[PDB]
């Protein structure tokens, strides 16, 4: 029952401040003009210890399956290979994500109806929330 109340198909609503942390993430112009129009499903489901979380879109779709605490290999949206730990901290999924000597953090939260996801890179924040779908 860990991850019960992130289960399921969430359609982004809102996005904030994700251009600024694109920049200081390292992504190039057109990959930010592109990636900040879509409004992609994150569908979220677990079997067993596993969770997956696809995201589907018309820039990108992506897609990991991890078991908690276990570090594993990530393609981004934005074509980075990073190496990534998911663990979930007082209710909320954690996920680092560390590449070429850099490090960012995404938090993904259930508030109220809604799926907040928080981004953060150096001292730059994004927030995205989702709806379900
Ligand atoms: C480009 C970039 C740089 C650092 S992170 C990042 C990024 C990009 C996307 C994305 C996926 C498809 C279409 C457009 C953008 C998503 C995403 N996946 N699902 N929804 N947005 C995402 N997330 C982890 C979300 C959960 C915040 N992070």
């Amino acid at each position: 029952h860990m991850c019960d109340a992130f289960v399921g198909t969430w359609k982004l609503v809102s996005s904030e401040n994700f251009d600024d942390y694109m920049k200081e993430v390292g992504v190039g112009f057109a990959t930010r003009k592109v990636a900040g129009m879509a409004k992609p499903n994150m569908i979220i489901s677990v079997n067993g210890d596993v969770i997956t979380i696809k995201s589907e879109s018309t820039f990108k779709n992506t897609e990991i399956s991890f078991i908690l605490g276990q570090e594993f290999d990530e393609v981004t949206a934005d074509d980075r290979k990073v190496k990534s730990t998911i663990t979930l901290d007082g209710g909320v999924l954690v996920h680092v994500q560390k590449w070429d000597g850099k490090s960012t953090t995404i938090k993904r939260k259930r508030e109220d109806d809604k799926l907040v996801v928080e981004c953060v890179m150096k001292g730059v924040t994004s927030t995205r929330v989702y709806e379900r779908a």
